[PDB]
C-alpha cells in the first residue's frame, strides 16, 4: 500500500504514499495498461450540485492544511460558507487565495510535465471579471507581454470565468496562443504547419485574410460566455520570434527557420474544487526538443530532416547510415544556440530532465510522492542518456488538475 | 470491452480483442499505473497440482485450436491423457509439438520485444534429456554454433528439463551466454563491464582465472538438477566478435572496442501450460541501439561518451552544446557499420521499429491484437523519429510467456 519506485542508474529508492490521496481513474485496470494511449477517456472532460460539495470540501481541506490551519475556525467557517453558497446557487466562487493555490497545484500535479520544478513560481492572472471576446483579447495580450518579459520568460496563467450552465462558456479556440498557420497546397502538400491546417481553415472561414506563407502567426479566436468566437491579431511587437541559426553551418541561415519564444497552451481545462475553467491559457519556456525534435522533425509536422540532411551531404540511401539521427542532433544544437544567443529562455533536454529528478526528490520528501508519466517525461531523442529514462515513475491522477476537453467547433451550438 | 489503439503519425486505428484472452495481472490498478516499474512482482516468478490442470487445459485448448482441430477426439484424448498423467505424477510432460508451439508463443507474447516479427521462425532445441552440467555445456555450445551460423544469425532456444520439486532445478547462472567480464580496480573504477562485476566475482569464487582485461568473454556457470554449478568456457572459435570501426574517424579503431555478435538471454523462465522451465537460453540478433546506446553509453555500463567526445574535439563545457547526443549518433553509425562489413546480422533501430509496426498490423488482423510495452518498444535514442513513438500500444500479459526469476546464488541452498 506504500509503494517504492527505483532508479537504475543511481540505485536510489523513493517511497510513494502520495498516491493514497489519489482520486481519479487512469484507464489502466488490473489486467491491462493504457499507459501509452494518448487521450484516455479519463484525461478528457458536466457536473451537478450533489456532486459538488465533496469536491469543494476535499479541496478546501487541503488548502487549509497547507497554510497550517487544518481544521480551525477559519477552515470550518469557510467550509460552511461554501456549503451555504452551494445551497444557494448550486455552485460557488473561489477566493483569490484559493485560485492561486489550485492553479499552481494543477501544474504541480500534471504528471506529463517535465518542468514542474517551477510549479510554485507561477503568476496567476484572474480574468474572472471578463465578459467579452474583446476583454479576453486584452487579458491574453497582457499575458503574452508579461510572460515574454523580453525573452526573460516567466510562467503565467490567465483564468477566465468558470463554466456555469455549460453553454455559457469561455474558450480560447487556439491550441496555443502563438502558432504558425497551416496551408494545404495544390499538390496536396502543406505550407506552414500541417498540424493547424484545420484551424487555419476555420480562421479564414470566420474571416481571416491569410498571408499564405510559412511562419504566419495565427490570429486569436476567442469565445466569450457562449457567444460565437471573434478574431483578434496579437500585436506583432508582442510576438517574440527566434531565427534559427547554427554555430557552424552558414547555410543554416538559408534554411530560413524561426520559432516563437513563448509556448502557451490555451485549449485545456483547469479543475479546482469541482469547478471547471474552460479557458485558462498557461505559458512557460520551451525545452529545446519540443521544437527541434517534434515541431521541426515529426513526419506530419514540419518534416525538415529531408532538407537538412541534404545540405549536410548525407548518406541518405541506406536507412542504417543513421542520417536522420545525425541531422536531428544538429537541428537541436541550432535551436538551443539560436535561442540562447538572443537571451530568450530555453532549456536543453539534459538540464531539464536532471531538474525533474531533483524535483522528484523534493516531491517524495516534502510531499510523499510525485505523479509522473514516463511515456511523456522521457525526452523524444537521446532517451537513455538522460537520467529520467532510468527512473521508475508511478503515474496517478490527483486534483486540482489540467484536463483535455473537446474542441469547440465540434461542441459549440453555433449561431 | 473491445478496445482501440491509434497511431498519431498515420491516423491508423486497430482493434484489440486479444486482450480478452489475457490472464495474468500487470501491476496496474484502476487508480495507478506501474507501466515503468522495471520488474513488477507480476513479471517475476511454486505451483501445486490443483492449480495445474486448468493451465494444462487452457494451453492444450489453444494448441489444438491452432492446428484446426479445436475439440475433436485428438483434442479430447490428449486432454484426458494429461489429466490422467496429472493425477498420476501431479505434473506432466509436453509433446515435442507442444514444446515448439509453447516456446514460439512465449516469444510472440513477449510485450517488451521489438523484434517479434520473427517469432514463428524459431528453432527449438529440446534439452529435456539433459542430466549434468557437462550435458548443459554441450547443448549450449551446439546452440551458440547453430544460432551464430557464421554471423548469418538464426533464432534459437534450448529448453532444459522443467522444474519439478523446485530444488532439483536446471539454471544457467549467466545473464547472457556471452558477456564480457567486469573488474573493479584499485581506485574503485571498473575495467570491463560494470554490469557483471558481481557475477565475475562468483565466477572467480568458484575458480575462474580471469585474464583481467576489458572484453574477456566470461565462462559458463551451469547448475544441473539442483547441484552446485560448474565452470565451462565456450571454445573461443565459437564466440564471434565484431571489432568496432567507424566509416570516417580512423581513430575509431584506436578506440579499441568490440562486441559479440550473438545476444543470448539465459537467465529467464519459460512458462508453458503451467510448467516451469528454469533454464531456457534463447538468442537472436542485435538491434544496433542495444550496444551503441545502452551497452557503450549507459552511465553505469561502458560509459564511453567521455572518450568519444574527446577525440571528436567537442564543446564539452556546456551541457547544451548537445555533445553527448553528437557522440551517440556517431557511436551507433560505427556499431552498425562494423557489424555489416563483417556480414554479421544486425538491425538498425529504424528498420526494426518499422517492422514491429508491420508486425502489429498482422497480429491485430490475424490474431485480434498484440501486447506491447511502449516503455520498452521505443528505441532509447531518436525516439520520436521512429514510428513506434506514435503508436499506442495496449500492454497485457498472455501465456505461454517468459518470466523473470531470482538469481540462483540468492535462492540456491548451497552445497
Ligand atoms: C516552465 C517551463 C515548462 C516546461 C519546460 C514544460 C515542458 C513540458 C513538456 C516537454 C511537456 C510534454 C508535452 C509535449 O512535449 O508534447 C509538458 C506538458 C505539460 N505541462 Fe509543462 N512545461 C512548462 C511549464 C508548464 C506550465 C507553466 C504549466 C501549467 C500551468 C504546465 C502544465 C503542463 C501540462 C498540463 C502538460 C500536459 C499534461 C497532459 O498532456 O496530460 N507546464 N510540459
Ligand atoms: C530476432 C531478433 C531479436 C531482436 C532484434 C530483439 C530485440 C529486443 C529488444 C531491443 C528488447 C528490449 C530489451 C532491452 O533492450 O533491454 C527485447 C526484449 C525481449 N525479447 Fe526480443 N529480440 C529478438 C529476439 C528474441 C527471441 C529469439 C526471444 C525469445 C525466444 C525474445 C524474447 C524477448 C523477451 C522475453 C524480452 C524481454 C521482455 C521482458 O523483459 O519482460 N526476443 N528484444
Ligand atoms: C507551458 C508549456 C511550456 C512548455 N515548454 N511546453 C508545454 C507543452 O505543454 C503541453 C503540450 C501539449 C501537446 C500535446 N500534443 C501537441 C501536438 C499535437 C498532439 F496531438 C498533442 C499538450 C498539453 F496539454 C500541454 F500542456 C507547455
Ligand atoms: C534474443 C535477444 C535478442 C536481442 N537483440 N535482444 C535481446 C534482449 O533481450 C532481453 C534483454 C533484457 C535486458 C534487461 N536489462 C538488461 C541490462 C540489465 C538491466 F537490469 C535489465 C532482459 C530480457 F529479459 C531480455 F529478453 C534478446
Ligand atoms: C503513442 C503515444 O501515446 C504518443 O506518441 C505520446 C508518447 N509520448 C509523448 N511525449 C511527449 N512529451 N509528447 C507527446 O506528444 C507524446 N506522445
Ligand atoms: C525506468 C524504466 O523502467 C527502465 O529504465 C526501462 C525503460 N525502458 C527500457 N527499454 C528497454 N528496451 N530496455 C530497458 O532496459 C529499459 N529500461
Ligand atoms: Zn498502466
Amino acid at each position: 500500500r506504500f509503494l517504492k519506485v527505483k532508479n537504475w542508474e543511481t540505485d536510489v529508492v523513493l517511497t510513494d504514499t502520495l498516491h493514497l490521496k489519489s482520486t481519479l481513474e487512469t484507464g489502466c485496470t488490473e489486467h491491462i495498461c493504457m499507459g501509452s494511449i494518448m487521450l484516455p477517456s479519463q484525461h478528457t472532460r458536466v457536473a451537478t450540485k450533489d456532486q459538488l460539495f465533496p469536491l469543494a470540501k476535499e479541496f478546501l481541506d487541503q488548502y487549509y492544511s497547507s497554510i497550517k490551519r487544518f481544521g480551525s475556525k477559519a477552515h470550518m467557517d469557510r467550509l460552511e460558507e461554501v456549503n451555504k453558497e452551494i445551497e444557494s446557487t448550486s455552485t460557488y466562487q473561489l477566493k483569490d487565495t484559493e485560485l492561486i493555490y489550485g492553479a499552481k497545484h494543477a501544474w504541480r500535479n500534471a504528471s506529463r510535465c517535465v518542468g514542474r520544478i517551477q510549479w510554485s513560481k507561477l503568476q496567476v492572472f484572474d480574468a474572472r471579471d471578463c465578459t467579452t471576446a474583446h476583454g479576453m483579447f486584452n487579458y491574453i495580450c497582457n499575458h503574452v507581454k508579461y510572460a515574454t518579459n523580453k525573452g526573460n520568460l516567466r510562467s503565467a496563467i490567465t483564468i477566465f470565468p468558470q463554466r456555469t450552465d455549460g453553454k455559457h462558456d469561455f474558450r480560447v479556440w487556439n491550441s496555443q496562443l502563438i502558432r504558425y498557420a497551416g496551408y494545404k497546397q495544390p499538390d496536396g502538400s502543406t505550407l506552414g504547419d500541417p498540424a493547424n491546417v484545420q484551424f487555419t481553415e476555420i480562421c479564414i472561414q470566420q474571416g481571416w485574410k491569410a498571408p499564405r506563407g510559412r511562419f504566419d502567426v495565427l490570429p486569436l479566436l476567442l469565445q466569450a460566455n457562449g457567444n460565437d468566437p471573434e478574431l483578434f491579431q496579437i500585436p506583432p511587437e508582442l510576438v517574440l520570434e527566434v531565427p534559427i541559426r547554427h554555430p557552424k553551418f552558414d547555410w543554416f541561415k538559408d534554411l530560413g527557420l524561426k520559432w516563437y519564444g513563448l509556448p502557451a497552451v490555451s485549449n485545456m481545462l483547469l479543475e479546482i474544487g469541482g469547478l471547471e475553467f474552460s479557458a485558462c491559457p498557461f505559458s512557460g519556456w520551451y525545452m529545446g526538443t519540443e521544437i527541434g525534435v517534434r515541431d521541426y522533425c515529426d513526419n506530419s509536422r514540419y518534416n525538415i530532416l529531408e532538407e537538412v540532411a541534404k545540405k549536410m551531404d548525407l548518406d541518405m540511401r541506406k536507412t542504417s547510415s543513421l542520417w536522420k539521427d545525425q541531422a536531428l542532433v544538429e537541428i537541436n544544437i541550432a535551436v538551443l544556440y539560436s535561442f540562447q544567443s538572443d537571451k530568450v529562455t530555453i532549456v536543453d533536454h539534459h538540464s531539464a530532465t536532471e531538474s525533474f529528478i531533483k524535483h522528484m526528490e523534493n516531491e517524495y520528501r516534502c510531499r510523499g510522492g510525485c505523479p509522473a508519466d514516463w511515456v511523456w517525461i522521457v525526452p523524444p531523442m537521446s532517451g537513455s542518456i538522460t537520467p529520467v529514462f532510468h527512473q521508475e515513475m508511478l503515474n496517478y491522477r490527483l486534483t486540482p488538475s489540467f484536463e483535455y476537453q473537446p474542441d469547440p467547433w465540434n461542441t459549440h451550438v453555433w449561431k
